[PDB]
């Protein structure tokens, strides 16, 4: 390491000890006399020491090492010992600070190149950073280009700031962020700066605002950690206050701005103000000559006297850049309107004026700050040129105004003048110049997938060119929409560099937004259905962010799925291509939204046994079945009273309901068998509290008197208790609760809190709802927690729970488990955690909520059910919580897996989490034993009339006949159930290693079977973990026990009387089955060992048995053929899947191979062979990159265990682990 970097470390006590006023014997070579006198002339110790430090860092080590050895040696040896050792030891803090400083220097090259330190702004802003608190923020403002970046970077380079920020400072340039979705990109950048870890499965979609809120919450959770507790985050060139609201994180933030409106919005009380426009806060003439001499390197420069010092010289640099070319002379002339950009007009007419003026002015057509291809730049200039394109490009770079990124041969437009003066008269020929622009790709030819198309420009800013054409040409073939454009645009323009992964969704919505302006293409009017699809494309695009930019998939298949009306566009679009398939015309995944007629639900509550009670606007009660499978919906209406419902509570093991209306009446309803008026047991009734230990009711009148009522089971009625009426004398009570069976907490309409001691009756002085679990107070605008502690004076700890701006609370409810609680607001639902006081979740809908309810659930997967009703809507939304996140058929049941396919291929059978068998050709069958809470473990069907099922306790049911087979053989879970012939059945327990064969005897083997087969109607072949066994039906006593092989069988298949077997050590044995009249014999054909390292996961052989293929646990897929008693590798494909291959299947025509894993892949066998039903798959070709990969469909779930095909290989049935269940049909 270098001494200069470590010298900046020892700075504080360096200021305390070193003087620089007592070392004027300083060897003159190290410090020149003029500059050392300048340092000594400084007034205070801190400023002089800082100037000395800067001057020392300016020089090289050939004087730094002399500063070490000499100078201080005469008197400052006491300051040697740390640094005299710190050069060697290099402590961990020193190393971390140096590493961060090097990273910051490498990030900004110009800072290292042409730096200059402004003492006054640097010190002034450093003091604010030192004093700053983890919630406040310091704002620095000034005219555009007043060098706020100078001072910001300079201050952050100081060691004291880094030490106080714990070496955790994150920059963020907030430029071009006036859209609600670029802020999401900036948040992703900040997260990547934090840590490259994010479970992207949280596809919120809907409005992007919800996703930005979710990522804000995630990063807020991630930042409040001890290493990240104090951290500087810097906002650069912030645009509008909206970005600030999207970027306030309760962190040590600081923003630099230039718009005055941001300063107006910013509250100076909570934010310190730093101004660069102050007359004292400006470049001094000494600073003027320092900046001028930074890299001009000339002795006499006094001619630039009275140049724009005000200028942060951001202007000067302009002037200096001219100096590298045009003389200082005529720049004293350039002072005319020096403050205004007329100087920018100069140095351009001074540029060679033959043709370069108009030649450069041609660059106004391009969008600002865009990477311009040089090839297109050739034609945009083809009017004259009269030179070589690269020659004029080189001269353009030479003067000031080209950076010329050569990696992809692209011109870059600078961004300090070309935003201005490019208007002029816009020369002429602008529209025909853009005509040439759209001509160079001749965007009317599209034949197959992606044609020649420039990757960067023509996928990014082509819309700008398309905008400035004739209107008949504007609408006719705008391309864009959806054919192939956005898929390859998303993959190629991917922004995977730092703030995203391979492929994004952003900057295409920002092209489809600002297409919210361009539906003006023909307006809605003509192709108004295209206006509809233009609106819907955002939603479907956010619906499939994941599973699309993770692998080699194309947009077309994932389009051809789904619903709504885009399919009408696909059917027209996709009639000029080969292969292609889906037509997934079925959906059996969950339910939501419950109809409740023309009335609007005021309140909602869930009930046991899957029911819901809705309190309606009309004053009635609607009891409904949530499964949408029952047939009973009851309407409980009070014929005498129609007052609206204000409150209710279900009690008595949810068998009775207590309700309270506006008219001062409280009633009791019986739900599972009589409306009782408890008030009869002119004073109106305001509020109540039901508490259960003895079930008890407390009630408050209008005058404040509180009464106490006891439940009666024998009559199921509320009687008056003998406790005397406490006179609260608090009229206008709005709510009241009992705490610890001793105290009363009362809140009135005037936000007044009172506490009453039931033992003595004394009153203590200290709104929407009050709950006890500490007391939760819910107001319209605020939420309060009141922790209670017992004592002579009751001690209450009040904590505010944060809520979002511009919104108010309507109603709330706490979970039964007391961990989370739900708040309803005009924007939607907020799921809030009590133990962390952070908003965990937000409802997917931006709507005015009028009722909230939560229901704890008993399942390892689903935990809570959420109900919410909307004002002005005739629906009520049902949301389910999974361990917590939104899951987006009863809302508490899901299909697990355990498929079954009939031999004739006419019916498919599935099982759900509630042991119900679903038949799809859709009907539901419930077996009798499901009431015994026995988990469903295996299912097997042969025809539509024989369906058998095995449970976890060794129990066999015939589903259709509801008959149980003899229960005296297997008591363990049944891991396998399948019948091979209409009169035989096999069942096995793997844990007990037991098998039973039923004749539809039964026969018992001490073997565990993973697969069973019948041969010649005589021999039953069983595959075990230890070997293969064969049984004769005619002679069951001749069972052949397996040889005790130490090797487990991992893959196998029996085809064409040839037995393939794979062991864990990557060895295949292939045998030929020879059938004699009295004995089954195995002759060994081959033994061979695989070169692939990974374990074999599945094996499959073709019908003729000539070929085979296996997949491995790492996702590799291998194909071999079997010739000359040898197995030779035919083809290898890697990165097929990231999980182990779950199934492999060969078509009878031998042209196709299906792989079932995290994604379903179709592989072409012919192209597979040539590079060492049939009419449907002939001449089908795949992607150019992977010619053997015909198609691939990604399951929304993590994996799929099994898949089935029909006889014609035209339909494919699949079920992933999440219960979503796919029908994949070939496009006929």
């Amino acid at each position: 390491y270098q001494y200069k970097d470590i010298l900046s470390v020892f700075e504080d006590a360096f200021v305390d000890n070193f003087d620089c006023k007592d070392v004027q014997d300083m060897p003159k070579s190290i410090l020149s006399k003029e500059e050392i006198d300048h340092i000594i002339m400084s007034k205070d110790a801190v400023s002089g020491t800082l100037r000395l430090f800067w001057t020392l860092l300016s020089k090289q080590e050939e004087m730094v090492q002399k500063f070490v050895e000499e100078v201080l040696r005469i008197n400052y040896k006491f300051l040697m010992s740390p640094i005299k050792t710190e050069q060697r030891q290099p402590s961990m803090m020193t190393r971390m600070y140096i590493e961060q400083r090097d990273r910051l220097y490498n990030d900004n090259q110009v800072f290292a190149k042409y730096n200059v330190s402004r003492l006054q702004p640097y010190l002034k802003l450093r003091q604010a950073l030192l004093e700053l608190r983890p919630a406040k923020n310091v704002l620095i403002d000034g005219v555009l280009g007043s060098g706020k970046t100078w001072v910001a970077l300079d201050v952050c380079l100081s060691y004291k700031v880094q030490c106080k920020m714990d070496f955790k400072i994150f920059w963020l340039n907030l430029k071009n962020c006036n859209s609600p979705e670029t802020v999401l990109e900036m948040l992703q950048k900040l997260l990547y700066q934090i840590d490259p870890n994010w479970t992207s499965r949280s596809d919120h979609s809907s409005n992007i605002k919800l996703r930005i809120h979710s990522i804000q919450a995630e990063l807020r959770r991630l930042l409040k950690s001890k290493p990240y507790e104090n951290c500087l985050l810097v906002l650069l060139n912030v645009q509008n206050a909206k970005a600030w609201n999207a970027f306030n994180l309760s962190c040590k933030i600081l923003l630099t701005t230039r718009f005055k409106q941001v300063t107006d919005f910013l509250s100076a009380a909570t934010t310190t103000h730093i101004s660069l426009d102050h007359h004292s806060m400006t470049l001094t003439p000494d600073e003027v000559k320092s900046l001028l001499l930074k890299y001009l390197d000339c002795r006499p420069q006094d001619l630039p006297r009275e140049v724009l010092t005000t200028n942060p010289r951001r202007l000067s640099i302009i002037a200096e850049s001219i100096r590298a070319g045009l003389a200082t002379w005529d720049n004293w002339k350039h002072v005319n309107c020096d403050k205004l950009t007329t100087i920018i007009e100069s140095s351009l007419n001074v540029l060679e004026p033959a043709e370069y003026r108009k030649m450069f002015d041609r660059l106004s057509v391009f969008p600002p700050s865009a990477h311009i291809p040089t090839i297109l730049l050739s034609l945009i200039w083809f009017d004259v040129i009269k030179s070589d394109v690269m020659v004029v490009v080189n001269k353009l770079h030479k003067y000031s105004l080209v950076e010329k990124q050569p990696k992809e041969s692209t011109i870059s437009i600078p961004s300090i003048y070309l935003e201005l003066k490019v208007k002029l008269e816009n020369e002429y020929a602008l529209h025909r110049s853009i005509v040439d622009h759209y001509n160079i790709p001749k965007t009317f030819d599209s034949d197959d997938l992606i044609p020649p198309y420039l990757d960067q420009y023509f996928y990014s800013h082509i819309g700008h060119h398309l905008k400035n054409i004739e209107h008949p040409e504007r609408m006719t073939l705008f391309r864009m929409v959806f054919l192939d454009f956005r898929f390859l645009e998303q993959k190629i323009r991917h922004d995977s560099t730092a703030w995203n992964a391979s492929g994004s969704i952003l900057n295409t919505l920002q092209q489809l937004k600002f297409y919210k302006p361009y539906i003006c293409d023909n307006d809605p009017k003509y192709e108004r259905l295209v206006n509809a699809i233009l609106d819907f494309l955002p939603k479907i695009e956010e619906n499939l962010i994941c599973s699309k930019y993770t692998d080699l998939l194309r947009i077309a298949l994932m389009a051809e799925d789904e619903a709504i009306f885009e399919e009408a566009h696909k059917q027209v679009q996709r009639f000029d291509d080969r292969v292609w398939f889906t037509n997934h015309g079925r959906f059996h995944q969950h339910r939501q939204i419950i109809n409740l007629g023309d009335n609007e639900g005021r309140h909602a509550v869930y009930l046991h046994n899957d029911f819901c009670l809705i309190a309606l606007a009309s004053g009635q009660i609607l009891l409904t079945d949530v499964s949408l499978e029952g047939e009973d919906t009851y309407l409980l209406r009070d014929e005498s009273d129609s007052s609206d419902i204000l409150r209710m509570a279900v009690f008595n093991q949810q068998k009775h309901l207590i309700t309270l209306h506006c008219n001062g009446s409280v009633k009791l309803w019986s739900l599972w068998p009589k409306q009782q008026l408890v008030n009869s047991v002119n004073l109106k009734i305001v509020a109540f509290y039901l508490n259960e230990d003895n079930i008890q009711l407390h009630v408050a009148f209008i005058n404040g008197d509180v009464s106490i009522l006891n439940w009666d089971e024998q009559d199921q009625e509320f009687k008056l208790s003998h406790v005397p009426v406490l006179k609260t004398m608090q009229s206008g009570i709005r709510c009241f609760v009992q705490v610890l069976k001793r105290y009363y907490v009362v809140c009135t309409s005037n936000c007044t809190l009172t506490v009453w001691d039931l033992t003595n009756g004394s009153s203590n002085t200290l709104p929407l709802a009050l709950d006890v679990f500490t007391v939760l107070l819910i107001f319209k605008y605020s939420v309060w927690r009141l922790n209670f502690l017992p004592g002579l004076s009751v001690s209450l700890q009040s904590e505010a729970v944060q809520l979002p701006e511009g919104s108010f609370i309507t109603c709330g409810k706490r979970s039964t488990d007391g961990r989370y609680l739900l708040l309803g607001t005009s924007e939607g639902l907020i799921v809030y955690d009590l133990k962390i006081s952070d908003p965990v979740l937000r409802s997917n809908v931006s709507e005015h909520i009028e009722c909230v309810d939560i229901y704890e659930l008993f399942d390892p997967v689903y935990k809570y059910i959420v109900l919410c009703g909307a004002k002005g809507k005739q629906v009520v939304h049902v949301h389910t919580l999974r361990s917590i996140a939104w899951v987006h058929l009863e809302p508490n049941v899901y299909l697990r897996s355990l498929m079954d396919m009939t031999r004739e291929r006419t019916q498919l059978l599935a099982v759900d989490s509630k042991e119900r068998i679903h038949l799809i050709k859709w009907s539901t069958i419930t077996p009798t034993h499901a009431a015994s809470n026995c988990k469903i473990n295996a299912i097997s069907a042969f025809n539509d009339e024989q369906i058998f099922v095995g449970y976890v306790d060794g129990v066999i049911i015939d589903v259709i006949h509801d008959t149980a087979l003899p229960q005296q053989f297997i008591e363990e879970p049944i891991d396998y159930l399948k019948q091979v012939s209409p009169n035989i059945l096999v069942a096995s327990a793997h844990s007990a290693q037991k098998t039973v064969i039923f004749q539809l005897w039964p026969l018992m083997m001490d073997v565990s079977t993973k697969y069973a087969s019948l041969q010649e109607g005589q021999y039953i072949i069983l595959f075990s973990d230890h070997g293969v066994c064969h049984l004769d039906i005619a002679n069951p006593s001749a069972f052949v026990k397996p040889k005790d092989s130490e090797e487990y069988i991992v893959g196998f298949d029996l085809k064409n009387s040839l037995l393939f077997l794979a062991y864990e050590n990557n060895i295949i044995d292939v045998f030929r089955l020879i059938f004699s009249c009295n004995q089954l014999r195995y002759e060994q054909i081959c033994e061979e060992e695989i070169a692939q390292k990974a374990k074999i996961s599945y094996l499959v052989a073709t019908d003729d048995g000539t070929m085979l293929a296996m997949g491995f646990e790492n996702g590799t897929l291998e194909l071999f053929a079997v010739e000359n008693r040898k197995v030779q590798l035919i083809y290898s494909i890697e990165e097929v899947h990231e999980h182990c291959i779950r199934q492999l299947l060969f078509s009878p025509c031998k042209l196709l191979l299906i792989s079932c894993a995290e994604q379903l892949c179709f592989w072409n066998v012919t192209h597979m062979r040539n590079n060492q039903t049939a009419e449907l798959w002939r001449n089908k070709r795949g992607n150019a990159i992977r010619p053997e990969l015909l198609a691939c469909v990604k399951f929304v779930g993590n994996e799929a265990r099994q898949f089935f095909t029909d006889a014609h290989f035209s339909h494919f049935y699949a079920i992933d682990d999440e219960g979503v269940y796919y029908h994949l049909q070939l496009l006929e």
